[PDB]
């Protein structure tokens, strides 16, 4: 089901679309494809969603 990605560097969201991440983290990427700048993601450890900056992420 499930494409995989790593967080390279910390974000914290700014607005309530967006998901607080970490360096290391491990994400799902839920989509891709509405823009090449923000991904939607879930934190695997957490299971919290959303949006990401897509330079952030290094897919699996
Ligand atoms: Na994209
Ligand atoms: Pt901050």
């Amino acid at each position: 089901g499930m494409e995989r990605g790593i967080v390279q560097y910390d974000f914290m969201a700014e607005s309530q679309d967006e998901l607080t991440i970490k360096s290391g983290d491990k994400v799902y990427i839920l989509d891709d494809k509405k823009s090449k700048d923000w991904w939607m993601c879930q934190l695997v450890d957490s299971g919290k969603s959303g949006l990401v900056p897509a330079q952030f992420i290094e897919p699996v």
